[PDB]
């Protein structure tokens, strides 16, 4: 395994908006609660679900557990960041997986309740 992305940095610029607060409460919050969210909760322990290939194809790995803790630490600067990791999330699945797989159905689900969420946002 290589190490997880980090959750806090502290030269890097951060800040609280409303935005982000949303993103946290609602979005986050809601996909936590779904029935196929639990792949996604954690960082890919390849070792454990026995994946030798997990990080040999993916290079930029996110997960919702990352993202949390991350909105918990005031980590980011405004919702496009956070948003970009959702999105870095689900694409890397489709990248290490292939139509019609389980967990494709899963994050296919979830990205559209996720887009769902962030459709509007707040001011
Ligand atoms: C062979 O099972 C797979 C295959 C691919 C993927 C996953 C799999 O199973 C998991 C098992 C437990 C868990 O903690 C996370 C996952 C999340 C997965 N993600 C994100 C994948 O792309």
């Amino acid at each position: 395994n290589p190490p997880p992305p980090e959750t806090s940095n502290p030269n890097k610029p951060k800040r609280q908006t409303n935005q982000l607060q949303y993103l946290l409460r609602v979005v986050l919050k809601t996909l936590w609660k779904h029935q196929f969210a639990w792949p996604f909760q954690q960082p890919v322990d390849a070792v454990k679900l026995n994946l030798p290939d997990y990080y040999k194809i993916i290079k930029t790995p996110m997960d919702m557990g990352t993202i949390k803790k991350r909105l918990e630490n005031n980590y980011y600067w405004n919702a496009q960041e956070c948003i970009q990791d959702f999105n870095t999330m689900f694409t890397n699945c489709y990248i290490y997986n292939k139509p019609g797989d389980d967990i494709v159905l899963m994050a296919e689900a979830l990205e559209k309740l996720f887009l769902q969420k962030i459709n509007e946002l707040p001011t």
